[PDB]
């Protein structure tokens, strides 16, 4: 019956079932919610963890005081639960301070303490735990040209990068970094807006072995990208370090529905793709319920997340482990996409009429992929109608 | 009046003022035309030089003496006109054996003919002089999420493009691959979708110095993402080794509408970065004269797009110049985004109560980024209304 | 097992099955198809019948007597399978002498050809037993702004529906027009480009009784318009009189995949309200086996498009009839949903103290909608995981 | 120098200079504006007039002496600097009442309570002098397919725009209502989304002739709609009771940048349209300054809006009055366009041989529209380069 327990590695930003509904045209509709009542309703629902903005545990301009204590009573909840907080991250978009940005606002000022408010946080993260620590520069960006130089912008943000780098390195700390791509929303268009762009950034980090990223469902349906192959791709390069699981109905604002919801052959292939690449990460949901949602409604929401992810598991599985499948699999040439295209070396390939002078084009042309038929049986499996 | 000349470097693909007008739902409006004609065409227009797929100058299935005499006649009007060919490539999409991509096929027959296709015209490419060789792998991807295993894709992706970097190094060609991206069509998801993810694949090739991009206006735009921001990526990261310019509508089919339709703006903002970065490269539009028109419309289509760039090139530069301008880029401290935000280094940052402990960060948000008198200034220079 | 039978009323274009898989950057896949044996093979599948454009019966330009041969071949298949032709169309879009449109060409020799290819189309269609005439205008539109003054294009558009109207009456034929809607391609934008626009044309009509929408998923979804919702406003208008069944993601060009892929919430909540709703017309299938695919997937994508549907048939059929779902339905205050607002009255509103003076807004808006849990058993029924 | 004065006609909502800036992720970054100094700021600025939401004016929950100090401060201002209140409407989007909607509600009694909250406001309306009232539906809709029957929906929606018709014209009001569609954001898909929705629904209310539309320049575009199509449409309808002039980068979240940034052609043709009809009403701008602004900023960008439809003015009236624009808009048919297709008749048109046995489609076909050249022209124009 889909039951999520912590071995199943699903955690929660505080932030998510923590949201109270404000929005561009909205008050809130909920209360607020202590991080203690969230931790122990998560932990209720089977989760494995928690994760956090400095400013969702902290309140932004807390005394060391005040500081000590909500991290002393959060820390209670953990204990009492058993719950883990894998994650971090820090809040450099609510200020009005970061307008312009956080590592890349052109007030230098500005980029110095969006780094300081962003090492306190990390030292938080290593005594609470985590392993990794999320970056999402939701303010770099702009809303017209000639506010953001780009090129001196990615100066400003590899700068601010290679700090941290050298900062955990001086600290010996094990804690990594997920970079999270996202192409426009809170600013008109983001800084490093997909994958892509943040895999090729890492590249030229001075340390690029501290750096992934940390891709999110609705964000790369924001630009229209089909989110397992982006996934696809940062597993080629050996950077998924974290992924954010939620429902995005195509190209719109971020509506961070619950995963399973938006577009749910995208999150079948995820999830058919994350478990045979055995990616090891936490799942993790970064989702609101809806504002129109009381607190059962909330429970509800985080609790589907989990639950569409395990049925999604299973039909994934029963897909790839059906011998049917395997067939039409090899109809499709699946077998023959995974074999090397010239392991004999250039000049055997250079030598050889049958790729060439006497490879007959119409007969290749001729053979059907059989694709409509592998994706009908994927159809079948993931609806149960086999 | 905006004249162009061979010294402006703008350049046309054979297949752009050649397209007969064919579309999904539509049967050509216009003549084929011959290279030599559209050699002369764009030359009397102000062009520098031409570009071309193999299968634009030589029919596809052309005996040796047939090609040679291809060959002959648009050498003959090169060298009637003066014009030059700085980029060829190879056209692996149209014909059905590409159906599921050349150098990402599942058919590995087809990859090693996709791969010895590409070589053979790699060798002509030289021989017209072309110091550019783009790829774009329009067939690589899927409908379909089983049809295509993204990370074997990706491995057969870098082997197709390291064989073509061995094979360039092996002859002594000083010539350098561009790799285009686009999101999606003619499949319904493209491998390596836009610029970032081609810049992150290249870092992975064997010898990436021999590899960049060549970003398409209307590609980004398919993804709804700032094209100049993009360019700007790739300009920092050393990469941009070609550009293709035209116009497009946001997320729909790749329109290729001459350049400066489609986001006038965008095309202004790119303009202004191509100059202030001193991009050297050729100014090539991989645009279609709309269907509609006659070749007298072709031809005012092509002029259109150089005497767009030229226009735009002066108001950006007039921007640049003004000193009104650079008094607003002061008040919205782009001075302050190119300079180091901690060239102190990372203790002394630690160590700066300016950054973290003393920073008034009321102060700083209450200081406006004065971008819309900025952007109106940009307007009005744009618009010719200062 | 899900097997269609003519009884389910799934109907296909001959243009559907018949595709060769020409697309903006490819030549075809695939051999031409017989009319013929797409009706046989598609009557063995279990479809109910089919739907040609005039073009796809009768080659553009036959002779009278090539054109009695095409239509008697054709009467022949119906006859010996039993297969029914409900409705037919024009093709006003693939000839060059429509590339600036039909019935909104600038050019009136154009538009009054336009006019009389419809009407001898329309009385084949009638020979042949089709109830309904769709129009898909899509070469009605622009590529740029002075091209087409759209209020002239309505007014000859408007035009040109009224002659329609004014002939079937005329000829005393009982059947009914159903126009198309498209946002864009191959124009760049096309004229009445959502349901809401031609439902709101249609008023304008001379006898709008005869004239409703032929909505087609993938294009009201290449706006990213949720489609139930779009068909919700025709039936509420009475005015849905065809309906295209295929897939599409999001925004791009028309996929025209198989029914069920593409959105499938959207597919499960469509057929929900088709059904619900008792819908009478045929279920039409508008969609491209993909041009991967030799004639055997050609006739599984077929199959698939009414496996498709009758699996989702039975799982709306199942969450609407489950107790528990009726319960959820009444705890989000559907059936409030379905109440006059004040069938009391203007005045005895005005008069009524709880709808204002006497409100307690706070207490209603902690009132949770429920939503989620709603949405969460209507998962369930689709995944089959309950 | 494109200074505006109150006779152009250009008008503000109190909420879009009184932004604070809060939006999905961010804080407010200006303090709030008495609407009493947004008054005497946009005078000085040269408008002609402000709009305003009912709570807007007054504070949500204000007791009758707070309200009627609120409204005579206002006056006071409108006296003291001759500007005007062509516009009001109601908020029935932010209070957490409305988070399933206001006239479309799933509660019955919340519905009743929008409806008595929109006529209080009515009769502030007229007291102020607007002609217009607007009615956007940003709650109307959803996020799940269950949780919404939109028949039922459009059943409740018809009823409340009928109560508001009864109403106005119980008290002998002139004004008329103008309906906003939007397509999505806040809810997930809103009801309505479009111009052509909007028109369609009107056509069903009991006195159609008291509703017109109040399009959204940015509410089109985040359908990828062409927004001067969709103003013709209403034009030809006789339905633009109002307009929202701003700005948007195509399919994204609701950017409301000012008037002239976004999608400049399109503004352009905007301005050239609204022009050419004789459009009467107030040039509305519903715009935000970015938060990035402080004070002088917002007014920077508020003039910016009536700088730009300025600018537009002059450039699109000098396109039109060119006598080589004339000429080229005869060589591509728009004369033709505008001349009915067959006030000949069906029967003429029937017996017509021209029109089809002896007409040259190949002749016809070969013309060329000559629109790149006209679009040239337009381009010219609008950049000041003839
Ligand atoms: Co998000
Ligand atoms: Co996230
Ligand atoms: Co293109
Ligand atoms: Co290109
Ligand atoms: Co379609
Ligand atoms: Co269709
Ligand atoms: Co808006
Ligand atoms: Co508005």
């Amino acid at each position: 019956n889909y039951q999520p327990t912590p071995e199943d590695r699903f955690t929660f930003g505080l932030w998510t079932v923590g949201w109270q509904g404000r929005d561009p045209f909205g008050d809130a509709t909920r209360r607020a919610l202590d991080p203690v009542e969230s931790v122990r309703r998560l932990a209720e629902l089977g989760a494995h963890g928690v994760t956090f903005h400095d400013d969702d545990l902290i309140p932004f301009g807390s005394s060391d005081s005040e500081r000590e204590e909500h991290v002393k009573r959060f820390r209670q909840a953990l204990d009492d639960t058993g719950m883990k907080v894998p994650m971090a991250t820090t809040n450099l978009f609510t200020h009005p301070v970061f307008k312009d940005g956080g590592f890349t606002a052109n007030d230098r000022d500005v980029r110095r303490y969006a780094l300081r408010k962003t090492i306190r946080n990390i030292d938080l993260a290593v005594e609470l735990g985590a392993e990794t620590y999320v970056a999402w520069g939701g303010r770099e960006g702009a809303e017209s040209g000639g506010a953001k130089d780009v090129r001196d912008a990615l100066d400003r943000m590899k700068e601010a990068f290679d700090l941290l780098g050298e900062y955990v390195t001086s600290q010996g700390y094990d804690i990594r970094f997920a970079i999270e791509p996202k192409p426009n929303e809170p600013r008109g268009d983001i800084l490093l807006p997909t994958v892509g762009h943040a895999l090729a950034f890492i590249e030229r980090l001075e340390r690029p072995e501290l750096y992934g990223v940390n891709p999110e469902v609705g964000h790369e349906q924001m630009a229209g990208l089909n989110f397992p192959h982006g996934i696809a791709q940062a597993l080629w390069a050996g950077k998924l370090f974290h992924i954010d699981l939620n429902g995005q109905n195509g190209i719109k604002y971020d509506q961070d529905l619950r995963f399973g919801a938006g577009d749910l052959r995208a999150a079948f292939w995820l999830v058919d793709l994350l478990e045979s690449a055995g990616y090891s990460g936490p799942r993790h949901f970064d989702f609101k319920p809806p504002r129109t949602e009381d607190f059962d409604g909330v429970w509800a929401s985080a609790a589907g997340c989990m639950r569409n992810y395990l049925i999604l598991k299973e039909r994934a599985a029963a897909f790839r482990a059906d011998p049917e499948v395997q067939e039409a699999l090899r109809a499709s040439r699946l077998d023959e996409l995974a074999r090397p295209t010239a392991a004999d070396g250039l000049q055997a390939l250079l030598d050889d009429r049958s790729a060439f002078e006497e490879f007959d084009v119409d007969a290749a042309a001729a053979r059907g992929m059989a694709f409509e038929r592998l994706d009908q049986l994927a159809m079948d499996h993931l609806l149960g109608a086999r």
